[PDB]
């Protein structure tokens, strides 16, 4: 009713984010709808250009690409 400590109008000054950790901020975000911070993006050690979210293609669409032998 009239009671409660937490529950208050909350700004919406944030406008983006990481999405690996989510902390607050994001350092930047890729065309696919997908951000990094640069503690993420630093710890992943291939931090090619290329998008890992996307690259996992986990129930995306059919495309069919190749394996990597290296
Ligand atoms: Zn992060
Ligand atoms: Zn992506």
């Amino acid at each position: 009713g009239s009671s409660g400590s937490s529950g208050r109008v909350k700004q919406l000054t944030d406008e983006e984010e990481c999405c690996i950790c989510m902390d607050g901020r994001a350092d930047l975000i890729l065309p696919c709808a997908h951000s990094f911070c640069q503690k993420c993006i630093d710890k992943w050690s291939d931090r090619h250009r290329n998008c890992p979210i996307c690259r996992l293609q986990m129930t995306g669409a059919n495309e069919s690409s190749g394996p990597s032998s290296g």
